[PDB]
Formats: C-alpha cells, sequence, structure tokens
C-alpha cells in the first residue's frame, strides 16, 4: 500500500507462514500411522517364517497385533546368535525415547508363550517400523547408478544420519562406531514412491552416555563420519560436479576441524542447495523459499506428489538463517 | 539490486501460472473422443436419459475405436422440439472444441444399437451429461446459504465463456433458457465443487454479421432477466456478491454489454476488487500479489493432499489473462 518494500515484506511473511504450514502438514502425514502401546487384550500372530530383514546385530520378522477387529504390523527384533551388547543402557534408552523420523521406536514386547509358531524362542521387543533393506544392501545395487545420481542419493541419506546423531548429541549420548549393516532403509510415508528412502538407526547396543562437554569441544562423531564419508565416496563413479568436490573437502574437515552434528547438517544443506562463498544472504534465501513453493504448485498441477527430498529441502529453507548459512559456508570454503 | 530480483520473480511465477493453467486445462480437456470411422464399435448403456433438457433426451453409449475405450452420449430430439435457426446446428459441427460448448464426434444412425429406446439418426456428443441447470437450481435453491450466489456466479461465468465463443464467431442465441443448459463433472481435476457447464442450444442460434456495437451482447438482456429470477430463488442478498449481481442484472438489460465485458465484471465480483480499490492504479501489484497467493494456496492444498477445483482453474485463467484495461472495464461497468 504506497510502499513496495512493505508489500515485499508482507509477501515474505505470508509465504513463510505457508512454508511452515506446508512442512507441518507433510510432517504430520510423514510421521502418521504409529501403532499405540501393546496391551493384554492384543493377539499376536506371525507374518514371516523367515527374516523380513537382517542387520548386523539382529534378524527381523513381521508380526500382526490384532485387536478391536483391526490390527497393526510390528517387527520382532531377534538378536543374532553370538551377538554382544557393549553398552546395555542404550537398549534401556531405546525403550525410554519418543518416536523420531530417523530412529527405530518400540511399541512393546512379545513375552514367552504369546506368539505361537515363531522362528525364535524367548521374549522379543517389538519395533514400530517395518524394514526393507540395509544401507549395505542398497549400496550393492546403487553403486551401478551414474556418477552424480549415486552421489546425490548418498548425500541426502547422510543428511538424515546427521539429524539422527544431532538428537543423540543434544540428548547426551553417542555411538562408539558407525556400521552401515545396522542402518536400515524403508519407503517414507505419504511421499512420492520414486524419491529417497527413510533412514532408521537400530544399533542401540553401541550407544553410551557422553556428556556434551565445554563450548569449545569437538563433535563426538566427526572423525567417524569423515572416514565413513570417504569409504562411501570411494564407491561412486568419478565426476567433476561441485557436489562430489564439496563432499571430499567436508570429509577432510570432519577429521581436521571436528564440527558437531548441527554444524555438519548446515554445511551439507548449503552444499545441496546453498549459495556460493561470494555472499547478502537474506535476498538469496527469500528467492529460494519462493521458488520451491512455485515448483510444488507447478508439479501439483500435473497430479505429482512431493518427495521426501522436498520435505527435507523445505525444512532447511524454513530453518535456514543468515548466521546459520554463515557457519555452513565457513566450513565449505574455510 | 532488489528491483531486478522483484522483476525476475514476477516473470518466473507468471510462466509457472501459465504452465499450471495449461496442465490443468490439459487434464480437464483430456480424453476427448476422436471423429467416428468404420473402425468404431458401439454398445448401449441405458434405456432412460442421463439428462432431460428442454428440447433433448441424452442417452449414454459405449464406443470403441480399434479397442480404444470411449464414452459418448446420443442427443435424442425430445418430443415437441423444433429448430428456429437450422444454421446454428451446422455451426455446432463447424466450430472447434471449447471447454464450455457441447461438442460432437459424429452420427450414429438407427440400427447401430438394436436395443436403443430412440428411433432415427442421432448425433453423439463428446461430453457426458449428469443434470440440467434447471434441475440443479430446483434442489440448489431449496436450501441455499447466503453465500449460495457463489455457485451461481461461477456457472454464469462459464455460460458467458460459451456465449463469448459464439459472439467472437458470426452467431447469437435468440432465446436463453436454463432448462436447456447441461452440467457435468470436470475430468482429471475432479472435486465435489462446481460442475463444468455446457452450452447446447444451437437449434435457436442465428447468423450475426453486424460490425458496429448496436446491442453489444444480444444475450445480455436475457441474462439480466434470468439473473433477477435466480436472485429471487437464492438466499437473501446479504453477501457483497448478491448485491453485485442485482446491479449487474440492471446493467445487462440497460447497457446490453458483450459476453467479454460480462466476464470481466463477473470475475471482478468473484475474485477481483469492488469500488474500494484514480482507483485503477493499484491493479499492477494487485495481480502480482493475487497470482502469487493462488500459487501459494495450491501448494498448501497439495501439502494437505487436496486437489484444485474447477473454480481454482477458472481463478488462474482469470488472473493469468486479466490486465489493467480488462479490470478497468470490469470495475467501470459495475460502478
Amino acid at each position: 500500500l504506497h510502499s513496495p518494500e512493505a508489500v515485499h515484506t508482507a509477501l515474505a511473511a505470508r509465504q513463510l507462514q505457508g512454508l511452515r504450514t506446508i512442512y507441518a502438514r507433510l510432517r504430520a502425514r510423514l510421521m502418521g500411522g504409529h501403532p499405540g502401546p501393546c496391551h493384554p487384550g492384543h493377539s499376536f500372530r506371525l507374518l514371516d517364517s523367515s527374516p523380513c530383514a537382517e542387520s548386523g546385530d539382529a534378524l527381523y520378522y513381521r508380526v500382526v497385533r490384532a485387536h478391536e477387529d483391526a490390527w497393526h504390523i510390528l517387527v520382532a527384533k531377534v538378536p543374532k546368535p553370538g551377538a554382544d551388547v557393549p553398552h546395555p543402557w542404550g537398549l534401556e534408552l531405546q525403550a525410554s525415547l519418543s518416536p523420531h523420523f530417523n530412529l527405530q521406536g518400540l511399541c512393546g514386547l512379545v513375552p514367552e508363550g504369546t506368539l505361537p509358531g515363531a522362528p525364535w524362542r524367548g521374549a522379543v521387543a517389538l519395533a514400530a517400523e517395518v524394514p526393507e533393506r540395509t544401507v549395505a544392501q542398497w549400496l550393492a545395487e546403487a553403486c551401478t547408478q551414474p556418477p552424480e545420481e549415486f552421489v546425490w542419493a548418498v548425500a541426502l541419506l547422510l543428511l538424515q544420519l546427521s539429524a539422527a546423531l544431532k538428537f543423540l548429541e543434544a540428548w547426551g549420548a553417542a555411538l562408539v562406531e558407525l556400521r552401515p549393516e545396522n542402518l536400515l532403509l524403508v519407503a517414507p510415508r505419504g511421499c512420492a514412491t520414486t524419491g529417497p528412502p527413510r533412514l532408521l538407526l537400530t544399533d542401540f547396543g553401541r550407544v553410551c552416555l557422553q556428556p556434551p562437554g565445554p563450548p569449545g569441544s569437538p563433535g563426538p562423531h566427526a572423525p567417524q563420519l569423515g572416514s565413513l564419508l570417504r569409504a562411501l565416496l570411494s564407491l561412486a563413479a568419478p565426476s567433476t560436479t561441485p557436489l562430489a568436490a564439496g563432499l571430499e573437502l567436508l570429509a577432510a574437515q570432519l577429521t581436521r576441524l571436528r564440527p558437531s552434528a548441527s554444524r555438519t547438517r548446515g554445511a551439507l544443506q548449503a552444499l545441496l542447495w546453498g549459495p556460493g562463498p561470494e555472499l547478502a544472504l537474506g535476498p538469496w534465501l527469500r528467492v529460494r523459499r519462493g521458488l520451491l513453493v512455485l515448483r510444488l504448485a507447478e508439479r501439483a498441477a500435473g497430479g505429482e506428489a512431493p518427495s521426501l527430498e522436498d520435505w527435507l529441502c523445505c525444512e532447511y529453507l524454513a530453518e535456514a538463517t543468515e548466521s546459520s548459512m554463515g557457519q555452513a559456508l565457513a566450513l565449505l570454503w574455510d
């Protein structure tokens, strides 16, 4: 109204409120369908006579929990014969934590005599999620993708792993080692079927209490992500794209500078979408937030669903700030 | 250089809005059955019409073109029907398909479907009728809300689009009657909201060679009279749109405006500004803001799993094609 700049501010304020509404609606569907806790009135019957998935520490079978003429599908996690538990408290933590997009949740336990005809004997915990493949099983096929196609797919799975780890670092606990065979992949709920899978962390036997320490401390997982990132990158076909060049520099920075999981997510999101080192940043983020909303509207016109990558992108752009992008760029060009 | 970024953003959302309109229009006009050939096979679906219009009984028929699946409907002449202007029926076969016109795909003579309830050779329409406008009004005006005039104004904009196509042609309809108009669901972009309107009454459409304005819209004084009848059937005039329709009916009979001027003023009541907007100076940033808000609303609906309605496609047609001179006419005709 007689001030083009006030109109520009009102448009940024409303499209950002819409961007948070878009994120919250997609998150509510993406995290929907969670089964309630197990009760004495629930009848448990087996689906899989052989493992539906295998991790490094356990075998997984589906079980149907029937009640009130309906049911939920839960997974029984059966530890492999000879498997150890370096940190038993991490299993007590798994049963104490609320649901998280990238962590394996529990809905209860099947005690002895409650599930007839099982492949195993003894009380078993019930996981809320249903597995499809391990990260190692995905790599066995995925390493045949074109250079940039494979590397992008891995870079987005790494962003999910950093978030799962950020929760744990803010919580006050850490993994002693990273093992892709205990990282499981499933299709995301309510998202396009051709996008990236949802990443679940299951290795709670390796999670231990680790106090955050002083404000100048190193990130407890940084040298594990640096070495793992280089081993995963050595599986990609060669490319000259900035994406692969930034991921190799970030691996050197993870072992050299030792950033936290929240600083790691910032630089990785900045490499995936962010500006170059030349920035100043406000106008860029305001244009990119508006462009994702236009792409979502243009594809909706064709009856196309958003993918998990678009929910993760809209999450970065909605949470991105000038101070956060300053830190993200600083690691990238240093 | 923020001024350079704001110019680039307006151009980037404009090509996206035109792409959204073209993709939703392509879904709405998708599957149009092709012309009838010796390769087509037909089967009867019913013994009673899917729509009963003033001068036609509409029966649904299956067609297959080399095993390509199509549904078409026979326009069986209703007993007592006539043709005051036979040229208008030649015009219906002549013109290209249009979203709000009743299209034809060819003739099916008697004997193709031995079990048919009709006799004689009957042409088959591309669209599949569900009800007439008079049939919708009988129930729809029984328990209207005060905002009911919203559903009527949107069907009126569609009828004005069908009449604008004929007015751009060499043609006019001499007698306008809601009992001869048809409503169907939109294809590919379907919701429970307003139906697609089809203009059917070509038996009464005559030649219109005049150049000078004369009466600019031969259909306007007829729409003004029908709109006053519709406003007395609807809920009390408590919504600004009902008051806008009351003065619009007086203007339709007083000024006899063309369908293109009726669509401008009617779109201004539906989505555009009133006299609160000289006033027209605000239209530049008003279209840029309203165009961006519709793109944002479509993305927020998609985030919730809600498809766009035919109203949202008509809204994006109005906003993508509206200009400062078109909105200047729209507002000047209303006030």
